[PDB]
């Protein structure tokens, strides 16, 4: 059977693809910190991550839903802990009325013993993005 | 110019390739924690990482030098922080008198403001290894 980390990460993309804000939030621990990406960027404006379920809900609204984000898993790297995993993901989204951008990055996930996501951290930056339209 | 994280990670493999224990240790913060891999494994026997420069020195001796470890960078994923970076690395080593094993994993690095490595964390497990001889 699949690890709690693999379940949580695969579920998180499934909820993105299903446009399911409630289902996505239900995967998150109360003390979740989302660093997508790690360091200061449009989607991490203060550089220290988006903290707690309310603010992460606003993050879903603006940076997953309103931008038509799609998430594709290219490759998966289990660790030796059932609660931590990494993936190469390709992110595609839309901006400024339908222009497109894409980025390929490493994303790490940690879950607690209950299986809820405590950390999602992305290794990318705006300079890595490629564009379309 | 290159980020402190990229410098520290590239330097760490250079020191491995140069068989340079002193140079490798000098890259590490006093509070370094090496989780290679994250979770319990032969190279992380208690599952919580190898902590501090003395124990990480013993780690170099047994699990880098005595096993003829080579480290190859396949791909690099900068974040939006100059102090955190991820790479896909291929590790090759020897055991039981010259039989070989190899593993391909995601490795994350964090440096402090001084540029010293505080965390190196690997996403792999024994089940991912491939063998030779
Ligand atoms: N797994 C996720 O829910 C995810 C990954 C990358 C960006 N946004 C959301
Ligand atoms: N970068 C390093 O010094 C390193 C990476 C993976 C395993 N051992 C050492």
């Amino acid at each position: 059977t699949q690890s709690p980390a693999l379940i949580a990460s695969q579920s998180s993309w499934r909820c993105v693809q299903a446009h399911d804000r409630e289902g996505w939030l239900a995967l998150m621990a109360d003390d979740v910190v989302i660093e997508d990406p790690i360091g200061k960027s449009v989607t991490n404006p203060d550089g220290s991550g988006i903290k707690g379920k309310e603010a992460v809900g606003a993050f879903f609204d603006t940076h997953i839903a309103a931008n038509r984000l799609t998430v594709t898993c290219e490759e998966t790297f289990p660790s030796s802990s059932p609660d931590e995993i990494a993936h190469i993901l390709v992110l595609h989204s839309e901006f400024d009325g339908g222009f497109t951008s894409e980025v390929r990055g490493v994303f790490t996930y940690r879950v607690n013993k209950a299986g809820l996501i405590t950390n999602m951290r992305g290794y990318w930056n705006l300079d890595m993005m490629t564009f379309g339209n």
